[PDB]
């Protein structure tokens, strides 16, 4: 679990992310289908976006770059007691999207490295390692999920 202090950690940088909603949900999915093409895949929204400069702008991948941040905004700020939270994400993830574990691995280090680059000051190597556990948290209940419907993995 995570303690009180690494909570405050978390929610501290994140209040900042909050400033920004949209240019943080740009970069982090950006920085994911760059870093890892295969995700870009699940998209059928996305699939036809080639450059970088293309996927800067669409609006619509801006949007939905909001959807993710707020989704998971509302999970950290139950500070690990987010079972309502989570279990329809997990459920339209597991059985709907086909989002393996291993995909919230890559999200959760593209989340790290914009929150890094964005927020030096309030991002340092121990609130790093609170936003590192928090995310391994939430994949860790995820996963209990994911096996429980046979998708583990
Ligand atoms: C930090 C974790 C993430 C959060 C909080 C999250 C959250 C969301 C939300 C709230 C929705 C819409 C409602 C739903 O369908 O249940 C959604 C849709 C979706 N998510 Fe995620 N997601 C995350 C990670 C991922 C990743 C890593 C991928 C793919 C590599 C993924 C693929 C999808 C797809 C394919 C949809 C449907 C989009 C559409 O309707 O066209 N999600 N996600």
């Amino acid at each position: 679990v995570l303690s009180e202090g690494e909570w405050q950690l978390v929610l501290h940088v994140w209040a900042k992310v909050e400033a920004d909603v949209a240019g943080h949900g740009q970069d982090i999915l950006i920085r994911l289908f760059k870093s890892h093409p295969e995700t870009l895949e699940k998209f059928d929204r996305f699939k036809h976006l080639k450059t970088e400069a293309e996927m800067k702008a669409s609006e619509d991948l801006k949007k939905h770059g909001v959807t993710v941040l707020t989704a998971l905004g509302a999970i950290l700020k139950k500070k690990g007691h987010h079972e309502a939270e989570l279990k329809p994400l997990a459920q339209s993830h597991a059985t709907k999207h086909k989002i393996p574990i291993k995909y919230l691995e890559f999200i959760s280090e593209a989340i790290i490295h914009v929150l890094h680059s964005r927020h030096p000051g309030d991002f340092g190597a121990d609130a790093q390692g609170a936003m590192n556990k928090a995310l391994e948290l939430f994949r860790k209940d995820i996963a209990a999920k994911y096996k429980e419907l046979g998708y583990q993995g």
